[PDB]
Order: structure tokens, then C-alpha cells, then sequence
């Protein structure tokens, strides 16, 4: 092992977010040692998750991600079997109180336009609102409907961009573009 990756996804990303995320991809028959670049990929794709649901107000979202697999269902299932909204088939990531619908966040490295495409035909279950963002400041969402202020959002994309640079600065951004 002994990646260059994992050294920079350790003192990139605080250490709750690295804990989390290596053990969201050792439930799921995967190591943080090898698949480094999915190992910065789920940390950033949690950071972001993280700063959406703290753009809110303070009730407004419940944060799905983050979850062990048998958790973040119960909890789904819950907000099914309450407010009445229909069981997505795949796991979504937040779930907006203010606007009753799940929420599938993604965080791209090709124009938002084709990964919005492929999500938008994996989950094929409208309902639940889609919102992309990449790592060169461009944002997709569904029904143009970008649910936060766009303050919140900027940041999203700032640290996007910042950490794009920190990858390319140790010349691991390339790897890690051409690797998605
Ligand atoms: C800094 C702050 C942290 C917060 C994220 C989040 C932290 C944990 C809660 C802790 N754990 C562990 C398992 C059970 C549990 O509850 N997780 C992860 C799953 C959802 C969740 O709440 N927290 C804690 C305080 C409120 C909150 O949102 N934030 C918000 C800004 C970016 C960031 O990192
Ligand atoms: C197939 O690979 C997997 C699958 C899982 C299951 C749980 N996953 C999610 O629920 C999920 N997964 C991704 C994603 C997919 C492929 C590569 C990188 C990511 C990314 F961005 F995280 F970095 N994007 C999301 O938005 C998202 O909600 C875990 C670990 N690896
Ligand atoms: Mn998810
Ligand atoms: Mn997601």
C-alpha cells in the first residue's frame, strides 16, 4: 500500500468524516488502502453531504448518509411511514422536512449534465430530488430547484475547487479525475 492518496485524504478531511467513510466502504467488501481514489471520492462526497443538511435552518433535513446500510432504512422507512412519501429502491442521502422529498446528492468529475443523467436513470423513480455538483463550480439540480440559498451552495463548490487543487498541487488530481 502506502499510498500518497491516503496521506492526503487524512489531513484533508477531518477525522470523523475518514471514520465514516472507511466504514461505509469496508461494509461494502472494499479497502481504503488500494481503492484510494474511492476512498477520497466517499469522504468528499460526505463533507458535502454534511455542509448541505448544515445549509438549512435547523430541522429541515435528516441526514441519511453516514448511516449503516440496516440504520439509514429504518430511518427511510420511518419517514415513509409518516409524512406518506412512496420507499425510494436506493439508499438517498438527506431528506427534505421543508420540501417532503428524499434527496440524491452527487459530486462529479465530468460536466453534471451526464452524471445527473445517469443517476436521474438509476433512480428512474421521480420523487426524490436530484442535486449535482462538480469539481469546477458547475450544479445541477432537478426542476432547476436548488433547494438551499445559493450562499450554502457556493461554499459546497468552493471546497470543491480547493480540494481539487490541494490533489493536483501533489499531482493526484489526474489519477483521480481519469479514475471515475
Ligand atoms: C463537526 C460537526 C459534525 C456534523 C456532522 C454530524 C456528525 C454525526 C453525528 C455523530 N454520530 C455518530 C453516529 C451517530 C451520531 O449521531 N453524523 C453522521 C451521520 C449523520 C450525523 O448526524 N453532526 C453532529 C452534530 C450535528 C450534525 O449534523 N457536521 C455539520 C457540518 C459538517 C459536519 O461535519
Ligand atoms: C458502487 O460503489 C460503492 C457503492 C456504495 C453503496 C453506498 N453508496 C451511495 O449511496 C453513494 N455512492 C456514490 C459513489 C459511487 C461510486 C463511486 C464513488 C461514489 C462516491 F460519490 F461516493 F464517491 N455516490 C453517491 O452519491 C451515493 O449516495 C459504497 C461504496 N462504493
Ligand atoms: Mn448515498
Ligand atoms: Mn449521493
Amino acid at each position: 500500500r502506502g499510498s500518497h492518496m491516503e496521506d492526503f485524504v487524512r489531513q484533508c478531511f477531518n477525522p470523523m468524516i475518514v471514520e465514516l467513510a472507511e466504514k461505509a466502504m469496508k461494509e461494502y467488501g472494499e479497502d481504503p488502502k488500494i481503492e484510494t481514489n474511492k476512498f477520497a471520492a466517499t469522504c468528499t462526497h460526505l463533507e458535502v453531504c454534511f455542509m448541505y443538511s448544515d445549509g438549512g435552518s435547523k430541522h429541515r433535513f435528516e441526514i441519511i448518509e453516514g448511516r449503516d446500510r440496516i440504520m439509514a432504512w429504518t430511518v427511510v422507512n420511518s419517514i415513509c411511514n409518516t409524512t406518506g412519501v412512496e420507499k425510494p429502491k436506493f439508499l438517498p442521502d438527506l431528506y427534505d422536512y421543508k420540501e417532503n422529498r428524499f434527496i440524491e446528492i452527487g459530486v462529479t468529475r465530468r460536466e453534471v449534465h451526464i452524471y445527473y443523467l445517469e443517476k436521474a436513470n438509476k433512480i428512474k423513480s421521480e420523487k426524490t430530488h436530484i442535486h449535482i455538483f462538480s469539481f469546477t463550480g458547475e450544479e445541477m439540480a432537478t426542476k432547476a430547484d436548488y433547494t438551499l440559498d445559493e450562499e450554502s451552495r457556493a461554499r459546497i463548490k468552493t471546497r470543491l475547487f480547493t480540494i481539487r487543487q490541494e490533489m493536483a498541487s501533489r499531482s493526484l488530481w489526474d489519477s483521480f479525475r481519469q479514475s471515475e
